[PDB]
């Protein structure tokens, strides 16, 4: 858990995925929040069928793999960093 232990601010939100484009999944867990709470920190968010421009992508990069193929590990590492750490 670490999300609890994070989310635990409300969304707590940080620049953490600072303008990381990552491609977060609907199958994703705590996609609810992990949707907006991401985009929401200052990034952006791209539809798995939709990334070709996207820039990050959460389990797997197919759909574009220009992207970057992070983890809901990342996430948190990420916006507890403050900072983008190492996608995947």
């Amino acid at each position: 858990g670490s999300a609890d232990e994070t989310l635990c601010q409300t969304k707590v939100l940080l620049d953490i995925f600072t303008g990381v484009r990552l491609y977060l999944p609907p199958s994703t867990p705590d996609f609810s929040r992990l949707r907006r709470y991401f985009v929401a920190f200052d990034g952006d968010l791209v539809q798995e069928f939709d990334m070709t421009s996207a820039t990050h992508v959460l389990g797997s990069r197919d759909k574009n793999p220009a992207a970057q193929q992070v983890s809901p590990e990342w996430i948190w590492a990420c916006i507890r960093k403050r900072r983008l750490v190492a996608p995947c």
